């Protein structure tokens, strides 16, 4: 689809069988989701955004499902107030900028 | 033009006489500067993202050019670590997302 932008680009996700919404972030090297119940092992990391810092769990090799387009890629989970869905999964479901 | 989004969408601003690099972000809903020489009268702000929240000067009505578009708009400017231009211009250029 096309989306313009007067609104949050939110969207619907899947992931580890729980729907959730999430933004759509071209600002966002990677995908951050929200403290969730999610299976496997992981890694500990350190992420920057505008206010500062937070410590994430990296999930990789995670499937997720965006507006009916399916990826597997590294997922981040951790103290971030918003769902975030960054470049490493917009390359994959083939997403662009137009203007 | 069309963006892809392998590397971040970084674009050539000109703003207040000055010429710089902006990252194009669909999930801010504000544009943020660092900080810069900007002429006039702008007001306190308190702004948040992934890390916590920073304090920001507002400028209404500022014109800056994004890619070869003009605009007009709010720009904010604080320590931000990036240049970020957010939803409240990118309407202004007819950017959309697509995928
Ligand atoms: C800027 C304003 C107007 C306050 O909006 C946001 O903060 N919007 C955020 C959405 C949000 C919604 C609700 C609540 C809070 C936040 C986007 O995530 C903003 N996108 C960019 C804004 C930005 C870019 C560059 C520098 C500072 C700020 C971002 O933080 N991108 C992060 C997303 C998190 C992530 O990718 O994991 C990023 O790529 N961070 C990189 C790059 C980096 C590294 C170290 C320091 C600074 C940046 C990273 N791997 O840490």
């Amino acid at each position: 689809p096309q989306i313009t932008l007067w609104q949050r680009p939110l969207v619907t996700i899947k992931i580890g069988g729980q729907l959730k919404e999430a933004l759509l972030d071209t600002g966002a090297d990677d995908t951050v989701l929200e403290e969730m119940s999610l299976p496997g092992r992981w890694k500990p990391k350190m992420i920057g955004g505008i206010g500062g810092f937070i410590k994430v769990r990296q999930y990789d090799q995670i499937l997720i499902e965006i507006c009916g387009h399916k990826a597997i890629g590294t997922v981040l989970v951790g103290p971030t107030p918003v769902n975030i869905i960054g470049r490493n999964l917009l390359t994959q479901i083939g997403c662009t900028l137009n203007f």
